[PDB]
């Protein structure tokens, strides 16, 4: 997160992180046994760790609990990022307490102008690198589809939204790939890409949740 701000311990408690022997990508818990991230974060050998604020420190709160499997959306294509969005099961069901909770799926889509609470452990640099142990926050509105039409170099789908400040500076980055955008306490978006980080005129885009809440209820359901 770029031009965020320290959210505090235990404040964004749907808030998961993906471990491979060091934190890559977010996720958000749905229920207790399982978590929406993005599909090109998929890796074998995945440990989801619930409950996180500093990850280096063990404060309490951790649940760590190894990915029983990791089922990437069938129609997920990684040149056009269409369709970014990936659930994993956990091996166990998480212990749900007031600090490892789940986050509503929507019920409709986000209304274009509504100010989102965007979270992770990814890069705090717009040029550069530095990872921070405790997770950040930022808060962005989502801007129209035409604002980031205009914006992209790249081509827009419409499972695709952005949200962010066109004047540059305060962004998702990478590491916070697969985390939550959330929206009047609804799981609206995936970080799931942008062009660098931070950067004037290149918003944030992210995986469209309300398009998938069918497909998630179903492939949950069958699993
Ligand atoms: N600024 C962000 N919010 C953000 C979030 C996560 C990662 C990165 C990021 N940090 O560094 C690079 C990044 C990146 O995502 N690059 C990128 C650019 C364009 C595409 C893309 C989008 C739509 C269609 C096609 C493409 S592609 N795959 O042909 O380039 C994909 C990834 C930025
Ligand atoms: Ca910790
Ligand atoms: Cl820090």
């Amino acid at each position: 997160i770029v031009g965020g701000y320290t959210c505090g311990a235990n404040t964004v408690p749907y808030q998961v992180s993906l471990n491979s022997g060091y934190h890559f990508c977010g996720g958000s818990l749905i229920n207790s046994q399982w978590v929406v991230s993005a599909a090109h974060c998929y890796k074998s050998g995945i440990q989801v760790r619930l409950g996180e604020d500093n990850i280096n420190v063990v404060e309490g709160n951790e649940q760590f609990i190894s990915a029983s499997k990791s089922i990437v959306h069938p129609s997920y294509n990684s040149e056009t990022y269409n369709n970014d969005i990936m659930l994993i099961k956990l091996k166990s069901a998480a212990s749900l307490n007031s600090r490892v909770a789940s986050i509503s799926l929507p019920t409709s889509c986000a209304s274009a102008g509504t100010q989102c609470l965007i979270s992770g452990w990814g890069n705090t640099k717009s040029s550069g690198t530095s990872y921070p142990d405790v997770l950040k926050c930022l808060k962005a509105p989502i801007l129209s589809d035409s604002s980031c039409k205009s914006a992209s170099s790249f081509i827009i789908t419409s499972n695709m939204f952005c949200v962010g400040y066109l004047e540059g500076g305060k962004d998702a980055c990478q590491g916070d790939s697969g985390g939550p955008v959330v929206c009047s306490g609804k799981l609206q978006g995936i970080v799931s890409w942008g062009e660098g980080c931070a950067q004037k005129n290149k918003p944030g885009f992210y995986t469209k949740v309300c398009n998938y809440v069918s497909w998630i209820k179903q492939t949950i359901a069958s699993n």
